């Protein structure tokens, strides 16, 4: 078929497990994973070993991803316990600031929320893992500190109508929505086991997943939360939360629109305008993504690149694939083989352009 | 010496227990206690057996109160996931919706509390059992739907200080604390045993203690949450959570008067004023109260009216004492002698001052 030109589209929410977790995934295995889905540029999050909640961490992590990273990066800071007025010299460098409210860094009372809305330059990104009534915890403390906030995850039909309701008096909120809580639901549950299918937020019932695609006007973003722990630890005794989803993600929702349930520019606006415009990411030149509608296939058991080595989405129909990758002039990939060595992804944030514009202070 | 003159005090968080559960506290006990206690006036929590939370259960509750009851009472409803919007005839009828948010009476989604805070009349009070970032969460929805909350049993640094955060903004919540989480604290959980210390909020740290003390400006008012089970509950095997607190809270309070820990009009602000101005009270008429503050005395292994038959504040030396109660008229209690029979308390949203004044609907 003639194949259909994408812009290079954006993943604002991965765990790369790199530093410390480097048998789950690397910088170098994960952007492989993000190339070979249509992502040219990931937003990675700060839950690794050691976190990136301060700034030697992350001075540690920027040079693991510029020596590691395929595709274009920024990296997020982890909001702490000990951390909240401490940022100010590199915040303007991270991605952003991750507020883990369910990986927590020690954060545990609603105070620490403030302190952190109070201290991080009102100018930046602050994003929110906030489940169920958590969502309506910290819109009140973004009210309370007059930002906005960015939610993590949303996978529940009260979640998307809370937002909803939200956005109809006018607040700051924005949101994702990964593609695990739009194309599963707990009747995937006998099939996963429990140790395959546990991830956070959960799976939701039948009716959370058509809530969601019937608020798709609610969702201002697409991500994965790449989140690859090994086929061992997820079937082991502690199993940990989380799928991979990099490789899996465009093709799931390009067969969603070649279905009808959403448009092409639905889907372009969730994976490149949307992320552009709440992350303040700059554009990357000479970028784009081709990919093939027509061409038909089952997902197998585990994807080529991700280190994860599985996938709940497993024998799943799908039509669409990406064909070829170019990023920055140079292709990056072409029908399952990445032709850009790890090192060649830069951070976005240090190109004059991926800069956040504020007032002078 | 001679005795200080008091109104009539109001205690707007109290579990009576009848119907259904007659054994831990009926109208004529709980009553009995809150008179013991200085309280002329109670506002009755809606978690009995059949529980308040349609017009058949407050009808019978009415006519059980209006039987058994010594001093006067309003009634709460109870939100419930099933009456949203059903309420509007009897409404104004009651006390205010309690809200349960830890008798949850099924609510269990976000969504369900703004149906309530959307349907309830707006004009009518509604309390809050919320919890650490719950209280957040309700907040928030008391924005959305641009209304006013009270917030129960207010117990941890978090929660005050939020709130605190909240008067700062000019939001409308107001909040009580109850005095167990004055004057107790994880300190005495080794005293009172695991089952004894089960009460819901949970005992706060010296720090939490420390903090509500600190910000006492921000309690509006204080309330017993008198929650009566009895010692074999307890102690037994599910041990239920709650004190009771009628007959103790006055004397403990009196007695960090006399410490000089807040004034007297302090005192009265909190049982008298801002619960008659929050939950629109009407005063009571011929009614007040004598005590004894230069009485030193020890608690006692349980109090003499309250069917719990048990105190967690036993052993604690109090400096204060109820003497002498008069309600509308008559003598209702005296040196430990309660002398009005049950049924002489009445309902004051039925008398025409206890009407909660609304614009013309
Ligand atoms: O919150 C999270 C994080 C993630 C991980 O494993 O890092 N995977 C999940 O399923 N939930
Ligand atoms: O929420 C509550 C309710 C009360 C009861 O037993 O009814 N006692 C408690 O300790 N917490
Ligand atoms: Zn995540
Ligand atoms: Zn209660």
């Amino acid at each position: 078929q003639k194949l259909v030109r994408l812009p290079g589209l954006i993943d604002v929410h991965v765990h790369l497990r790199e530093p410390g977790g480097t048998h789950k995934e690397d910088f170098a295995s994960g952007t492989a994973a993000a190339l070979a889905g249509g992502i040219t540029m990931v937003c990675a999050m700060p839950n690794t070993r050691p976190p990136i909640i301060d700034a030697p961490a992350l001075a540690l992590a920027q040079k693991l991803a510029e020596a590691g990273a395929r595709c274009d990066f920024a990296l997020f800071l982890g909001a702490s316990s000990e951390n909240a007025g401490t940022l100010g010299t590199v915040a303007g460098s991270a991605a952003g600031l991750k507020l883990y409210l369910a990986s927590s860094h020690g954060v545990t009372s609603v105070v620490q929320w403030m302190e952190h809305f109070e201290t991080w330059p009102s100018h930046l990104p602050i994003v929110a893992h906030a489940e169920q009534q958590t969502v309506a915890a910290v819109l009140m403390v973004a009210q309370l500190t007059q930002r906005s906030v960015h939610i993590c995850h949303v996978a529940r039909k009260e979640e998307i109508l809370l937002i909803k309701a939200a956005k109809a008096r006018g607040l700051p909120v924005t949101c994702e929505v990964a593609p695990h809580h739009l194309f599963l639901s707990h009747d995937d549950l006998e099939r996963l086991g429990p140790g395959k299918g546990e991830v956070r937020p959960e799976l939701g019932s039948r009716q959370d997943v058509e809530a969601l695609w019937e608020n798709m006007a609610v969702i201002d973003c697409f991500a994965s939360d790449h989140a690859p722990h090994t086929l061992e630890e997820k079937c082991g005794s502690r199993p940990p939360p989380g799928f991979p989803g990099l490789e899996t993600m465009l093709p799931l929702l390009l067969t969603a629109v070649s279905e009808g349930r959403l448009s092409l520019d639905d889907l372009l606006q969730r994976l490149h305008h949307n992320p552009r415009r709440i992350f303040h990411l700059p554009p990357q030149e000479d970028t784009y993504v081709e990919v093939d509608l027509e061409h038909e296939w089952t997902i197998p058991s585990h994807m080529p690149f991700s280190k994860a080595h599985w996938t709940p989405f497993e024998g799943q129909k799908v039509k669409g694939t990406v064909r070829r990758v170019v990023l920055r002039g140079e292709v990056a990939y072409i029908d399952g083989q990445v032709l850009v060595p790890p090192g060649y992804g830069q951070d976005v944030r240090k190109w004059p352009q991926g800069a956040v514009p504020q007032l002078p202070p």
